[PDB]
């Protein structure tokens, strides 16, 4: 029972057909917003029911409209995982660099949730991968921190940068080795991540690493 209006949860229980009932009763229901600023859009992306997320588009509904946090649709529908609804979403306009009220992108969200298929769907679709939330962090500094390894293939391939840095100075680089995430801090080397960059506490990612991690990535490039 998530909303105030009846509309949003029948689009969140997934009943496609008393939805429908009420949206010819009240065609204005269909873009009637909640107390969160959500209309039943919002809560079939959020509960990832495609049919219903279609029947809406199709009548035209706005697409792009960000509720009480600041959330799209396609931010939802990417950070709940919802491939289908993701696609249909981008099919009608939806704002692929669209941000919240933190700063974050759908992208942000696809990284960090590790949806690799949506987020090649974003990358493909415009969205920006060096994109910077509100703590200056990118996608590539959630999949580093997470040790999402083929996410990291993934935003590497669309030309994400690798020694962007956050209000604490960190790369996604510093982030892989404080996580002791192996592979990760590896690849990201490979591509040209800077073992040398210091954070805002003078570290550079092999002070930052343990177990000679740091050991591997310095030989990987001093020899």
């Amino acid at each position: 029972c998530v909303s105030n209006l009846m509309v949003c949860n029948l689009a969140y229980s997934g009943k496609l057909e008393e939805l429908k009932e009420s949206i010819l009763a009240d065609k204005s229901l269909a873009t009637r917003t909640d107390q969160d600023s959500r209309t039943a859009l919002h809560w079939a992306c959020s509960a990832g029911h495609t049919e219903i997320v279609e029947f809406l588009l199709q009548l035209g509904v706005p697409v792009n409209d960000k509720d009480d946090a600041g959330w799209s649709p396609l931010h939802i529908a990417a950070s709940a995982g919802r491939d289908e609804i993701v696609k249909a979403l981008l099919g009608k306009g939806a704002q692929v660099n669209a941000v919240n009220q933190n700063g974050c992108t759908p992208l942000h969200y696809a990284a960090s949730k590790n949806r690799h298929e949506i987020a090649v769907m974003l990358l493909e679709g415009g969205a920006n991968p060096d994109a910077k939330d509100h703590y200056e962090a990118t996608a590539m500094h959630r999949a580093a921190a997470k040790g999402n390894l083929k996410m990291i293939h993934i935003l590497l391939y669309y030309k994400a940068s690798t020694n962007i840095q956050d209000t604490e100075g960190n790369t996604p680089l510093h982030l892989a080795c404080d996580e002791e995430r192996v592979e990760e801090a590896k690849l990201l080397v490979s591509q040209g991540a800077s073992i040398y960059i210091e954070n805002k506490e003078e570290k550079t990612p092999l002070q930052v690493a343990k177990g000679g991690l740091g050991l591997i990535l310095k030989r990987m490039v001093e020899g």
